[PDB]
């Protein structure tokens, strides 16, 4: 019946595991941290988390015959190999993206993959990105917000915005933990976590963008962002009030278009962990129901609630079929 | 004959004024003091905002009579008195309130006011919100996001909130720029002010208040937040989801409620900076119509397109009746 495939579920690679559990132990500050001792640490307080996100043919295919998903769409969980140093980093992203390509192929018509890279090395990642495009073949490509602490307005990561224009593939930008410049304020209660600081920072991350004309300079990109865009479809109308006061006064740049048109011409959504028929509404009449698309975000999140939540979405069936998969048929190049 | 009550209207008085251009000069490495400067520096990127600020009886009511609008809740224009030592504050927000008394009582059919305090001093401020609740008889208290960097889940700040809640009043919680916490990511593309450093300010702070569980320990504080929420409406149901992972791996405490209960208890909202149809049915639905107020953020943004957003709400004559001044009435103890 009704085509569902995921597009936010997570996966890992032993190489990545390994390098991960040798990270936990060293004195790196990001607030990354937090997560990498839960899951990848020495006595992890998540001790069963690495063996669900290893796994693609036992309890993931399981749960997705007995829910009647279709497909996952895979990406290296964050924070994928953005942590490590750049020659690491660069190394594990090819080693990663291989075992991807081979996942996939291992059960194509059941999971599709997105590549990753290393933005600590544009050029190198810029290399990796056409590598994932052309010789592997693969649906798109995956990164965890910030690299090094900066975000992508920074001219420094314009080497890899080229690259993912020329290649035609789409990016999900996924969360990871506040940077450096913010994560002062998301020590406490959790709130490094997907319950605030992930918003937080992806959202930053893609306003920044925005604003920065990005989009002027690679018109062709097409972004993709998890929980529910970020809340970024919320903010819309006041993005764009407030824009001329940030052109007048700011020192932003002229752009030519408004920041909500970027974001409606250049964005999708996926409901990651957002399983809210109010807030799936508002998104559909806000961005078109074209830029929404369906996720579970497993294995942190049980796939039978996200699969009831899009199965009595209170829209009509075309329009809950784009949601479901057809979209992300579209923009993930899936038949 | 729609009774419009708009519920985030800065005002400022002249002490206040001039202890700001005095501030202006001075080192202080606040992200305010792009506004401070620009606004009350000695060579002002906005000159006429001193004068519409201070501006009660002339252009503002003849704005108002123009367009229907029956009152404005003032309040003084942020960063209040924040930015000052603690005498100084205390001094100032003392002057300010008798200032807006005077102010309301000179008009008050058309007129209405928040006190404000200085949070620098929790006791001093204690006294005096005792004293705007008592004494003025003022409608309700503002602040203006952080005071010296720290949140208001700070126990530092508990005379205060206990002060509050034993008051009746309620605390609109407006922007002010991101917190020295957070700041470095807001320096650019004029991301400091309204479109978006204000919004991820004052909702951080917002969250830290409900997750530390402040609204078990003073659970008849009402909080009012501006521009449809700070967004906090549209994270409701990940907030629930996630306070799991956050109070059993993050060191969250446990709590009565769940985090989107106490946004729907203790808090209500107002449209200003938003004036999107889509934006506010989204708000009445999962908060309830007795939640959302309108407001215009005068002078910062001009009173018709305000008026008209809401005068042409397609939702039913009464729930805008409660949205354009209903709701404001009863939160604000307005006849
Ligand atoms: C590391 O990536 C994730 C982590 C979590 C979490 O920790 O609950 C949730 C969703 C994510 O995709
Ligand atoms: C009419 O202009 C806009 C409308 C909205 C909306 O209501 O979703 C958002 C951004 C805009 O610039
Ligand atoms: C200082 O308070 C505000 C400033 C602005 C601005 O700078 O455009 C807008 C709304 C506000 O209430
Ligand atoms: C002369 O010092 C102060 C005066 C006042 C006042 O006038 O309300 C308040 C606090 C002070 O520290
Ligand atoms: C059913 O539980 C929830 C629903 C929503 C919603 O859909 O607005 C938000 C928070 C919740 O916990
Ligand atoms: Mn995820
Ligand atoms: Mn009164
Ligand atoms: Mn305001």
């Amino acid at each position: 019946s009704l085509r569902l495939i995921a597009t936010e579920e997570a996966v890992t690679f032993q190489p990545v595991v390994d390098a991960l559990r040798a990270h936990s132990r060293t004195d790196d500050a990001s607030l990354d941290m937090i997560l990498v001792r839960d899951v990848y640490g020495d006595e992890p307080a998540r001790p069963a988390m690495i063996g669900r996100l290893s796994d693609v043919t036992g309890e993931r295919l399981a749960e997705m015959d007995s829910n009647g998903v279709d497909m996952h769409l895979l990406s290296l969980t964050a924070p994928g190999v953005q942590m490590f140093d750049a020659e690491t980093g660069t190394r594990l992203a090819r080693i990663a993206n291989d075992l991807m390509a081979q996942t996939v192929a291992a059960n194509p018509t059941r999971f599709a993959g997105l590549g990753t890279f290393a933005p600590q090395d544009p050029a190198s990642a810029a290399r990796e990105i056409e590598r994932v495009a052309t010789q592997l073949r693969l649906n798109g490509l995956v990164i965890n917000s910030h690299t090094n602490d900066l975000y992508y307005d920074d001219p420094f990561f314009h080497p890899v915005f080229e690259a993912i224009e020329a290649s035609g593939l789409a990016l999900y930008i996924h969360p990871r933990a506040p940077s450096k410049q913010i994560d002062r304020a998301f020590r406490d209660y959790g709130m490094n976590s997907a319950i605030w600081g992930y918003g937080i920072e992806t959202s930053t991350n893609a306003v920044r963008m925005i604003l920065s004309g990005l989009f002027d300079r690679f018109p062709r990109l097409k972004i993709v962002l998890g929980h529910m865009g970020e809340a970024i479809p919320f903010w819309l109308w006041r993005l764009d009030y407030m824009h001329g006061n940030a052109t007048t006064f700011g020192g932003a740049p002229k752009l030519k278009l408004k920041p909500s048109e970027y974001f409606r011409r250049n964005f999708a959504i996926t409901t990651s962990g957002v399983e809210s028929h109010a807030a799936l509404r508002y998104s559909i009449e806000v961005l078109g129901p074209e830029n929404v698309m369906w996720a579970i975000d497993y294995p942190y999140q049980p796939m039978a609630p996200a699969v009831q939540f899009i199965r009595t979405a209170p829209i009509p069936e075309d329009v809950k079929a784009m949601v479901a998969g057809g979209n992300a048929a579209r923009i993930f190049r899936i038949t």
